[PDB]
């Protein structure tokens, strides 16, 4: 589920 969080950090 790093897709969520990626788009935050990225």
């Amino acid at each position: 589920s790093r897709s969520e969080l990626i788009v935050h950090q990225r």
